[PDB]
DNA sequence: TTCACACGTGTGAAA
DNA sequence: TTCACACGTGTGAAA
């Protein structure tokens, strides 16, 4: 629960929280307001169950495609910089947070998924996602592996997903259609084929995870990695000496990874607006914040024209917009988080073997586009069954009492039911074939 | 391929290992889940307090001390080899608190005049019952008494007026704004090693991080409260192998001839501190460490947990009663009443579930045949679409009854 | 779109 | 222990 006169944060546990957390001491010894930074699991998730209460952080960090879901169920204030503030930030990243007309949050950065090779092992990393099954056996043959990267977020594979043209919602005269799922077409499908068959010919394994990947890569056990700028200071601090390029090809067509914007939200509920407004305005989105965030973890490429013009200069950030370019930013809309849940499942099942690659991608398809019933759709069909059995209890009720039945002294329903069947001149069998 | 807990040294054990594994979570729960299923770990590292539902459900030699040996038996059989002795110690920061307080009840005054200069008194993980255990046992409160040589299930302790006692003077620290609810582990080890609170509550595998960061700090007795100590849990991290496990005497030689060396246990030990390790040979030279010799003299005055199958239902009973009162979602009274309800709750077995599915099954059907057969023969004047209501009203009327809009039914 | 029966588990009864 | 109606949501029909 938000108190007044402190500000509590939210961001992800992969980002640079203890440099904004240093952001939130200068902002603490400048005006006297306390500010905690916390990074707790499924931040995103915990967020809309706690904020539609009024409970929640004053501020939340995540990249804008939640947005748009938390702002259609009223969570988030809406934001209202001045025109020059605006000014300062590249006009696509106020896009990706506008909904309805309105911003709903301050975009941070600019973030997409990149190669991440270790140029020791190999000075030379493939162009195309075809050649890597040949290029593990050669480095199997030293106990090595090619790539290894975090299979069980549907964000890391969905590059491959969609080179060959798999996509999420189709875009179509200024919006989004959310019927129009591309997760099942020829092109989703080769993309994750793929994939599978790397695990078949145990070029990956189907259970790595995040951390895995991570550790496996700064060891320098496996050549390469995919990942985002987040990931930089790890590898930085570890004995390998990699590169950042463009992710490889798929079918002769570039990865399309979706691009996200790291954004940060206002708790509607929080009586501390102005406060969190001021914090974020002047403290975060300034030079000086920036870097402090950026220099514990890789921001990536920043909103702020000012500060991203210097990162701008390191190739690594190059290679994040170069894949950035070959991606799409991710919508915003509310029924991303449903589109999301639906290819992890897709995923996991598929580099299981829990389903074939048909199946599991035509259930993520129908998931995706299912039209999900309003609260009170929801409500209305729970009082029509509520009524329902009210019925039926007064009717059993009534028999109950007024039957005189011959009835054994306690039975169900169906008991009742036959003795009424019998009454009215009908037989009932035992398991309850009824006819006159 | 090994599961440890993240808050273990598995680098360190990982080290052991090129020289012959994950950290998932809640890999205690996730166990017994993927093992019905021949899934999951050749060996599972926890608490040996899990260990005797595991036993219960069929999942699963004098260098090591003989009471660790006594608390992975279960059944006159040993289900795990003890690695190491764990018990929670009070953490404090010498620099912010040179002589840190000896009774629960100076530290609100001590918050006091901490805030004072922008710090707090004591910061520590309040979602997992296991860190508000040992205040809880302190003025009387238990989880099963101890009778006749067993654990006694119908006689628990968690609402007695020693757990409410220390239940409440927590829901009070709380309430008079010393803690806050939602702290967990990582803001508790955020605030401590930024040397922002001057105390935490923790186990050994802790220190390392407190290492890595500028506070100098010191491992003590935990506070006693009502003139009484607090009475920790005692954990013995112990390693299980899998009953599906097809490489079970590889990895039990890994465990005796590599992990439960001093090479290895020290490996892991300097990763993160393991706490008084079941190894002998090793452990005289880890005792004469002060934080080792306080963790142990909080050991001797808590006890052993016991490694009944009804310890998960005690814990989950604990843990949300806890919370509950943390939050002001429940009263210090309910929430316990609760949990002792709940600490002994048994769990419906696979059968039992199927039985009651099946049960039910067989109702609908019974009730589908009656009205399929009504609906086809009865030749009733009945709407074209219309529920099975219906078709029961235009039943009782043939029978001669009268039935309401609403279903009241009478002759 | 609304709607009805299915579905497995919850609450608590009867013992 | 077994048992039965309650319970809200799933599946899929009819429109
Ligand atoms: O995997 C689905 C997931 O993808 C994106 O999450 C990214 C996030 O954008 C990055 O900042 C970083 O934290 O990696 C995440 C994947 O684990 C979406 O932003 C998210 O909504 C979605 O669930
Ligand atoms: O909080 C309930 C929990 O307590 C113990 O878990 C400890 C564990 O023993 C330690 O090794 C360390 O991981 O901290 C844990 C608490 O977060 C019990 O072992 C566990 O069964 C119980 O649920």
């Amino acid at each position: 629960k938000i108190e007044e006169g402190k500000l509590v944060i939210w961001i992800n546990g992969d980002k640079g929280y203890n440099g904004l957390a240093e952001v939130g001491k200068k902002f603490e010894k400048d005006t006297g307001i306390k500010v905690t930074v916390e990074h707790p699991d499924k931040l995103e998730e915990k967020f809309p169950q706690v904020a539609a209460t009024g409970d929640g952080p004053d501020i939340i960090f995540w990249a804008h495609d939640r947005f748009g879901g938390y702002a259609q169920s009223g969570l988030l204030a809406e934001i209202t910089p001045a025109a020059a503030f605006q000014d300062k930030l590249y006009p696509f990243t106020w896009d990706a947070v506008r909904y309805n007309g309105k911003l709903i949050a301050y975009p941070i950065a600019v973030e997409a998924l990149s190669l991440i090779y270790n140029k020791d092992l190999l000075p030379n990393p493939p162009k195309t996602w075809e050649e890597i099954p040949a290029l593990d056996k050669e480095l199997k043959a030293k106990g090595k592996s090619a790539l290894m990267f975090n299979l069980q977020e549907p964000y890391f594979t969905w590059p491959l997903i969609a080179a060959d043209g798999g996509y999420a919602f189709k875009y179509a005269a200024g919006k989004y259609d959310i019927k129009d799922v591309g997760v099942d077409n020829a092109g989703a499908k080769a993309g994750l084929t793929f994939l599978v068959d790397l695990i078949k010919n145990k070029h990956m394994n189907a259970d790595t995870d995040y951390s895995i990947a991570e550790a496996a890569f700064n060891k320098g056990e496996t050549a390469m990695t995919i990942n985002g700028p987040w990931a930089w200071s790890n590898i930085d601090t570890s004995a390998v000496n990699y590169g950042v390029t463009v992710l490889p090809t798929f079918k002769g067509q570039p990865s399309k990874p979706f691009v996200g914007v790291l954004s940060a939200g206002i708790n509607a509920a929080s009586p501390n607006k102005e406060l969190a407004k001021e914090f974020l305005e002047n403290y975060l989105l300034t030079d000086e914040g920036l870097e402090a965030v950026n220099k514990d973890k890789p921001l990536g490429a920043v909103a702020l024209k000012s500060y991203e013009e210097e990162l701008a200069k390191d190739p690594r950030i190059a290679a994040t917009m170069e894949n950035a370019q070959k991606g799409e930013i991710m919508p915003n809309i509310p029924q991303m988080s449903a589109f999301w849940y639906a290819v992890r499942t897709a995923v996991i099942n598929a580099a299981s073997g829990r389903q074939t690659v048909d199946a599991a991608l035509a259930a993520a398809q129908t998931n995706a586009a299912r039209r999900k019933p309003s609260w009170r759709e929801r409500e209305n069909n729970r009082r029509r069954e509520r009524r329902r059995r009210a019925v039926a209890a007064k009717i059993y009720t009534g028999l109950r009492a007024q039957g005189d039945y011959n009835l054994p002294k306690h039975c169900d329903n169906n008991e009742v039911l036959k003795a009424l069947c019998v009454e009215a001149g009908w037989v009932v069998e035992e398991d309850g074939t009824t006819y006159r």
